[PDB]
């Protein structure tokens, strides 16, 4: 490509009818198998960061399962811990949990509850903000611990499911927006 | 390096009865939440394959999920590139997936192309079924898989001995 955006902005594959027929499916595979490109998006949000907080964040919390893939090497190119909200059942210990809405059912996410001390500064790193309701569970957790959510990261952003309003106060930021 | 693989196991913890009573659950939250333990994994991963492959290696697959928290970062420390294997019904387009002893998984039609070499990495490795189903996926992309890596194995659960001729490596052991 050229530019670090359309590094990452060529590497988002659309597939429409997936998963189901009309809508069209942001695929960013293709960023994480081509390291330029994963270098690339992991510094564009890094900037971002390091731009608006000034250095001034404890952790990044990183979603079960896409968010994964970026939290934890976001987190290490900040100099930062990564702690991890996981889907209902999958960490060890004491946890508060909270539910969301997923297709046409309901699930649940957790966290443990030793994971942050009180006030620590989080940020919320996702691959992908569609209804938002894993960054709203997240944000209702993270809370609970008394933390300070400064914002929430992803990728990609759909702006026709409207993610970002149900987010406020906690502003929300994305590399790449579609419908 | 001994500083190093002690700032990891120093953050592994473990918990009795999880997910069910008898079994003891290895916890690598703590790995991540420490940023000079999280780079010391990646580090020793790195140096390990390193060692063993030089520059020969092509790709990384992390397995869905917690080695997803570990692939884009080992990728990335070795120049590399990250390829994918989930649960089944997760990714978009043509794909090919398994099952194995039932659980499936699943990798996109081109994820790899023939010839290339790949490490496979899981944070845990037990009785070696998901790393064993990885790479017989990928071989059916006619990948060579040249290794198998994790922070933790779970010794006498035999994982190697069902990944073979795939060699395994991991940072830590434990019955
Ligand atoms: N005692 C354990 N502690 C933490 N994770 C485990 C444990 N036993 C199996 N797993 C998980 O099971 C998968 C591999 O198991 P296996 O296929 O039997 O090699 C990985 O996702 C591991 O993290």
């Amino acid at each position: 490509a050229d530019s670090e955006l359309q590094l990452v902005e060529q590497r988002i594959r659309s597939f429409p009818d997936f998963p189901t027929p009309g809508v069209v499916f942001r695929d960013i595979s293709p960023v994480l198998k081509d390291p330029a490109s994963f270098r690339a998006a992991i510094g564009l949000l890094a900037r971002h960061l390091k731009a608006t907080h000034g250095g001034r964040i404890d952790y990044i919390a990183g979603l079960d399962s896409r968010g994964f893939l970026f939290g934890p090497s976001l987190a290490q190119e900040l100099g930062l811990g990564c702690v991890l909200i996981r889907k209902r059942g999958k960490l060890p210990g004491p946890t508060l949990w909270a539910s969301y809405s997923l297709e046409y059912g309901k699930a649940e996410l957790e966290i443990q509850k030793d994971a942050l001390e009180p006030g620590q500064r989080v940020v919320v790193v996702d691959d992908l903000l569609a209804t938002g309701g894993t960054m709203n569970a997240a944000c209702e957790l993270l809370g609970r611990l008394q933390a300070e959510v400064l914002e929430c990261v992803s990728l990609v952003e759909l702006t026709s499911l409207k993610g970002r309003e149900k987010l406020a106060p906690v502003p929300g930021f994305s590399l790449l927006q579609y419908e």
